[PDB]
Formats: structure tokens, C-alpha cells, sequence
């Protein structure tokens, strides 16, 4: 007395094996600058 | 049962005889001074 249904099915996910991995790039960014605006908080950034 | 092509040719590339160095100067641009932005950083040289 179980009722069950199944979904099962197949594609392709992946990266370019010729240079694929070089299309992409990570930049990270910081605020820390010396005589910065702090907009969270409305001032100098550690003045 | 080879094939083979070859190229020739003659031709003058190259500066003036006269004085040709004269007509070219090399600048270097210098990126640092107290009240500097740096473009490539985002942030100020020596506060």
C-alpha cells in the first residue's frame, strides 16, 4: 500500500575542454582606502 | 612524389641614413605622487 512516481533523465553540464576555464575571472573588491566615504555608516573610512 | 614552393623577393627596411633617429622619442609615464588616484588599484598614494 505505497504509492511511488520516479523522474529519471540525462544532459550535459560542463565546461569547454579547449580553453574553457579561461573565459572566466574573479575580481574582489575592498574598502579600505586612506580618506575613503563609508556609506554604511556616513563618515570617513578609520578617518 | 614531393611538392615544394618557395618565395624570393628583396625589399629596404630601414631607418634614414641622415639623422633618422631624430624623429622618434620614447615617454614613460610615472604613476606615483602624494595627491595621486591610482587607476589600476582604486586608491589613493600616500593619503
Amino acid at each position: 500500500l505505497v504509492n511511488r512516481t520516479t523522474l529519471w533523465g540525462s544532459a550535459i553540464n560542463d565546461m569547454h575542454p579547449r580553453n574553457g576555464a579561461d573565459y572566466f575571472t574573479r575580481v574582489t573588491l575592498t574598502m579600505a582606502k586612506k580618506g575613503g566615504l563609508n556609506f554604511i555608516s556616513g563618515d570617513t573610512i578609520d578617518a
